[PDB]
């Protein structure tokens, strides 16, 4: 839940948003965070967490000039996608 040390909705998109901008270049540890959070959510049940930070990656990856934060995104939406479609059957609309 606790991501680059943002807790809170917005506090995540802010410090969130300002890391993807800063770092060009995302490690290993850094995508299976973000795979965890957007994981750990879905366990805490709050869609409307995974609603936000899908959207909103999307746009701070394209923010972001780097192809490395599309792929690294690309994983990250994969293996989410895939654990919405056990834990619920279904994923959010949003991509």
């Amino acid at each position: 839940g606790n991501l680059a040390g943002a807790v809170e909705f917005n506090d995540v998109k802010t410090l969130l948003r300002e890391w993807i901008t800063t770092i060009s270049d995302p490690m290993e540890e850094d995508i299976l965070q973000v795979v965890k959070y957007c994981t750990d959510l879905i366990e805490e049940k709050d869609l409307e967490k995974l609603d936000l930070v899908i959207k909103y990656m999307k746009r701070l990856m394209q923010q972001s000039v780097e192809s490395v934060w599309n792929m690294a995104f690309d994983f990250i939406l994969d293996n989410v996608q895939v654990v919405l479609q056990q834990t619920y059957g279904s994923t959010l609309k949003v991509t």
